[PDB]
């Protein structure tokens, strides 16, 4: 009894077309470009993969509450999206992995506090509040913590982060090849986040339209703030010629795209619904 | 710094080898098939199909505090494996829903009280024990439940039926090919339930031995009484000619060889451990 016409199942159908696998992508060069970093270039690149590797595998495990309320509720379809969202997630968590263990490399709170607020303490918390009380409110909260916030600001600042150093000094292809494809999947997660605001929404009427607008507001700083938190004491040089300015500006624009998703997702038409309609990327 | 010499990493390698997806399985035959059926034979179906996707959707959701357990002890070999191990779980869960969403279809604990007391009670238990005290005896407790038992025996017997009613009347084509891949992931489940089994027994001592032992034996009995549930008040036909007995005895044999692997997990080498030493199928 399964509605293939539902917007979740139209993802997990795309999800399924772009499919790939991080053992197939070569890292060979990415070990060789190690070499090509100095010190403070290879703290600033641990810095953020292992932070990516921590922040996927705490939404994979965090995730497990909100799939638990789903499959109660009898949402087949957004059951069935949850759980190829999960694997997707604990595919990103092998792929910066299998970086880090290709360069050879085997979260402090104490000089990265607003991403420690996020991915420690608010996500958690959100979806943990699902077990208490699984109402609308907590859904939707939970929502834009882990898709709006932890995705759609920390995650895709992160994106751009990653692609101005490939580009700038032509290093890391396996690296390049492999954000290329989670920024494919994570367009996915964000569309289906998108809907299932406006779902709650739509069904819960202005309470759960607050909730969603005041956990984002809350959530705002600490998440722009994540780009504000270089490897300790800063030195002379900036790593990898990267623009601390712009790095965060473009968190805060981001910030406000999905902060106007929220205002956009009163009055949406989920039936009509089609990934373009949220700006999926539907090819490889 | 992942081991790649590991044995979970062995069987990890396998599973990205011999990966699949149910969606590319054509179960045009497998509706016409359906008009075949007996009214009493389509109970029977069902019957066995619920039970699989309920149990592996029961084993998928499940299994979430042994993964936190062992990423809490910084094993991330076996944290890896069991990401693929709960994705290929909820693709089994698809796949089955596939098909009776394929066949127009749209667990009563009162008619089965062995599968009840198995997915409904003593899975459940077993695995959300941990959070409470993840010590080695609860962790072994936990692999022989959902691995050892939810699918050494209950699994494995289910896959019995299937290929029985396959070829006895030439029907399901689709769902044959689906048991075939199905049973292909399990064979590498059961291969790391052992090891797992292994390492914490040789690693615990007699204390985890023992709890293993007691927990099949006392499982055993609902194990092998989930075979002899069929559809409300039986009838003068069996359905789909199964011989009850046979389908019984199976399972019960299924239950020892489970118990003897117990027992050779004590002296077992994990070091040049192979997927060939378990007899883990390494070939679609
Ligand atoms: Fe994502
Ligand atoms: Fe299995
Ligand atoms: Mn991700
Ligand atoms: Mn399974």
């Amino acid at each position: 009894g399964i509605d293939w016409s539902l917007f979740p199942m139209k993802l997990y159908q795309l999800g399924k077309k772009l499919f790939w696998d991080p053992s197939t992508i070569d890292l060979t060069q990415d070990r060789a470009d190690w070499d090509k970093l100095r010190d403070i270039d290879k703290f600033l690149m641990v810095n953020v993969t292992s932070k990516f590797g921590a922040g996927e595998e705490a939404v994979a495990l965090d995730l497990h509450p909100l799939i638990v309320t789903l499959v109660k509720e009898g949402r087949v379809e957004e059951v069935m999206y949850l759980e190829q969202f999960i694997f997707e997630e604990a595919k990103h968590v092998e792929a910066f992995r299998r970086f880090l263990d290709a360069v050879g490399v085997k979260l402090t709170k104490d000089v990265s506090p607003n991403y420690a607020k996020i991915f420690y303490e608010e996500l958690p918390k959100a979806m943990w509040n699902l077990n208490r009380d699984p109402s609308p409110e907590n859904q939707v909260r939970a929502a834009v913590t882990y898709n709006l916030v932890v995705e759609g600001v920390a995650a895709e600042g992160g994106y751009n982060i990653f692609k101005y150093i490939t580009r700038t000094f032509n290093i890391f292809p396996g690296l390049a090849k492999m954000v290329n494809y989670i920024a494919t999947d994570e367009s996915r997660h964000i569309a289906f986040g998108t809907y299932l605001i406006a779902r709650l929404i739509k069904e819960g009427g202005e309470s759960v339209y607050k909730a969603a607008m005041e956990h984002i507001n809350y959530l705002g700083p600490y998440a722009v703030g994540i780009f504000s938190e270089p490897n300790v004491p800063q030195g002379v040089e900036i790593p990898l010629k990267l623009n601390p300015e712009v790095t965060v500006e473009y968190a805060k624009k981001l910030l406000n795209v999905r902060i106007q998703a929220i205002q956009r997702a009163k009055e949406l038409k989920l039936e009509m619904l089609t990934p373009k309609d949220l700006d999926v990327i539907e090819s490889l």
